[PDB]
């Protein structure tokens, strides 16, 4: 279902110029993060920028994370993508929310100001406890 | 647990000359996707290609998603990636399930007609419910 | 919640010199994975190697998966990462547990023996069940 999530407005634009993250539609699995710049990024060809989202979030609970992916469009047409790949947010991270934005393209690619550029999807997770063994059973 | 997903066939060889997606094993968490060509594709270095699956699929519930990423195997041996990295897919979506085929690798790669390039992992997730807060607690 | 996970040592060192994977803190969504080298690797611009964590693990129910993803850090400020982007590990995979390190950055880098070259995240997944549809419903 769902989940209280804790958020920090670091940029006084978030809510206002630039949406806060929200789901496009009631069937969205992803918010969308924005780019929050003080002017047009061209990212250059496999440059990787680290771009903040101007907040900060706090999940608050042991089996909840979140994972930062591209966006699916933008990532196959132009290769803006992630420098870490999939950013994975633990449940008590407190920091501001950064993005790893590496154009992995072959063409330079301007974003502007309040952009989407990634999205943050919120899934529970297990906590794996291991027990050592000789051989596996079962 | 399951879950029901509706499938649209676009392309007929689906589920005759090449298998619908299916998990490999009862262990395995991922279905395989495979390449609906007309002809071998010979993949360049660093070159992305939009490969059809041959299908569309409608995952129908809010709280579940899908996420397609690399076959394990063939991305670390040969390169062959995914150009949006983890391709997601939202409950709502309906249109065809393509993927962004990457060949990070240094050489040339041939994928042929039915080819398993990509899989499928569905899997639960939650909606973020954003609270702003000038501190966090707890 | 938690999850079970039989753990196979293939290298005497690990639990020993270099520790078993483990949660960095109770609110950590991954277990650090560490690269189980006989001496320090240089990997060059580029380059992919596939590296031993010492160990196999069996997760061992069929609605439970594992991710290895980049370290956040790392992947960001020296572009190692994963050569197949996200390592799945399915519920019924018994083999040697392998990372497929690619140094996407620009500049060589050296791993240590020991150190902490991905992640693993322990996840519920769903077992999809196709149904075949001329036009999706709902």
């Amino acid at each position: 279902m769902t989940h209280s999530v804790q958020l920090k407005i670091l940029d006084k634009r978030l809510g206002s110029e630039f949406p806060l993250p929200a789901y496009a539609t009631t069937g969205s699995a992803g918010l969308d993060l924005r780019a929050c710049l003080d002017e047009p990024l061209k990212i250059e060809p496999d440059e990787t920028c680290l771009i903040s989202t101007g907040l900060a979030i706090y999940l608050g609970h042991s089996n909840v994370a979140a994972t930062i992916l591209p966006r699916s469009g933008l990532g196959h047409k132009h290769g803006i993508v992630l420098g870490n790949l999939v950013g994975l947010i633990d449940s008590d991270y407190q920091g501001p929310l950064m993005v790893s934005c590496w154009n992995r393209g072959k063409e330079p690619y301007t974003i502007n100001p309040g952009d989407r550029i990634a999205q943050l999807v919120v899934l529970p997770i297990l906590k794996a406890q291991f027990a050592v063994v000789e051989e596996f059973e079962l």
